[PDB]
């Protein structure tokens, strides 16, 4: 074709004057959904970006998802492009449509240089930390609905507990594993740490392979990278099908499909096959798998025939029929990849999975509790809302661990300045009508030595 986007992708300096005479604006959204500056950021082309900035393009204009050019430069860990953008007015606290600010991914990936560069130009870390913690809590505790967090301007923005973000999920799962094997309370699991390490490695590669999905036109270097990763011992392939993320794991001659949703009613959650035609696992296979649009028939039948997937084993992973199973599908990668490395004993893998999940629940809760006492009034209100959501939705009065979490939470929700949270709940689920969860909340309050003085009593 003939396009400024195709010029940028092909590393050719565009003839900006010819495109302007043709009636185009250098801020226009191109055929790939991006602006010329966002194309420069994606392709790490700093000279073309300098040219565009010289022609006074909107340096903060995002794509439909809300990713500003600074978002794209930072997600690439490109220090020069990030510095160029920040020099000419890129908002360091811009957030995407889901509320994901510029700092989130560098925080999750431990990229200290770009984090300090963003700090120097005004980025606020609390926004990223609160977003990460709220999303992790909504996923781990299976919370429903929304909650309001505080942006870098002290204003409340909505956050969807149920919204699934794939790259965010991969990053947060890798970081959670890193924190898990580094906790004192998990030293008795030291012998299991090497295998986990490998899993983390795979997750890293997965992140890379996912980022290339945003590129408008993959080239020689992307295919060289895919060829390099096809030689890695372990491979994690998340696939999008029917609005859900299902997961595949390759480890040497073994292949594994993880789908805890509707399909698990027919197949079970986790199936492990032997790859009898490894010669079909090529660059073109990975491209069809990750970078072309495929239907359910491709992921549930075509790949079995192409790779010659011989059924070998299965894992009794619990189904997730209600809601969105993408998060659970990504979580289940850890025990499945562990078991595949063991090659067969799902016992240790499932026990490790349960221990990791419960530890991460308690870690996120402790993060919230610790940040409450150091927080501003608005962030305190947000954290109190999150804790009340945890208490009301995820704590059963017959579970002693849930009761310990409820004690932790009620230490904060009983303060006079925040009791209103509990008040609201008891107003909307105990006085107006006695729901099941309102009854459970009354029971929990009584088992912690708390009389709400509301006129309603539990019904055992």
């Amino acid at each position: 074709n003939a396009s400024i986007a195709n010029d940028i992708i092909s590393h050719r300096m565009p003839d900006f004057d010819a495109y302007l005479r043709a009636g185009e604006s250098l801020d226009d959204i191109d055929e790939y959904g991006f602006t010329p500056l966002i194309e420069c950021a994606i392709t790490r082309q700093i000279k073309i970006a300098e040219q565009l900035i010289a022609r006074k393009v909107d340096i903060n204009k995002p794509d439909v998802t809300g990713r500003t050019p600074l978002h794209w430069a930072v997600d690439n860990n490109d220090l020069d492009m990030t510095k160029l953008l920040l020099t000419y007015g890129a908002d360091p606290n811009a957030y995407t449509r889901n509320g994901l600010c510029v700092l989130v991914y560098p925080v999750l990936r431990g990229q200290d240089a770009i984090k300090q560069l963003l700090y120097h130009h005004g980025a606020k870390l609390d926004f990223a930390l609160d977003f990460i913690n709220a999303k992790l809590i909504g996923h781990r505790f299976e919370l429903q609905g929304d909650v309001d967090i505080v942006n870098a301007k002290g204003e409340f923005i909505e956050l969807d507990y149920e919204g699934f973000i794939l790259e965010f999920t991969v990053a947060v799962v890798k970081d959670s594993l890193r924190r898990f094997i580094s906790s004192y309370s998990t030293r008795h699991l030291r012998d299991y740490f090497p295998y986990i390490h490998n899993i983390m490695d795979a997750f890293t590669d997965a992140a890379e392979l996912l980022q290339y999905q945003h590129h408008p036109r993959l080239g020689e270097q992307h295919f060289k990278r895919i060829a390099a990763l096809l030689k890695a011992p372990m491979l994690i392939l998340p696939a999008a099908s029917r609005g859900h993320a299902l997961c595949f794991v390759r480890y040497h001659q073994w292949w594994a499909k993880i789908d805890r949703g509707e399909n698990s009613l027919q197949e079970g959650s986790v199936n492990i096959y032997r790859i009898t035609r490894p010669e079909a696992l090529t660059i073109n296979f990975i491209h069809d798998f990750l970078y072309k649009k495929q239907n359910r028939r491709y992921y549930h039948q075509m790949i079995n025939q192409q790779l010659g997937l011989l059924p070998f084993a299965q894992m009794p992973i619990s189904s997730q029929i209600s809601g969105n199973c993408s998060w659970a599908n990504v979580q289940a990668v850890v025990p499945v990849a562990y078991s595949m490395q063991e090659l067969f004993k799902p016992d240790v893998a499932l026990s490790l999975y349960d221990e990791w999940v419960e530890w991460d629940k308690d870690r996120a809760l402790d993060e919230c509790i610790q940040r409450f006492y150091l927080a501003s009034p608005e962030r305190k209100a947000s954290i109190a809302a999150i804790l009340g959501g945890i208490l009301f939705q995820a704590c059963d009065h017959a579970n002693k661990r849930h009761l310990e979490r409820a004690e932790k939470i009620l230490n904060i929700l009983i303060l006079d300045e925040y009791y209103y949270v509990l008040s609201s709940y008891l107003e909307e689920y105990c006085i107006k009508r006695l729901t099941r969860k309102g009854n459970n909340l009354l029971k929990i309050l009584d088992d912690c030595g708390i009389n709400p003085n509301i006129g309603v009593n539990p019904v055992a």
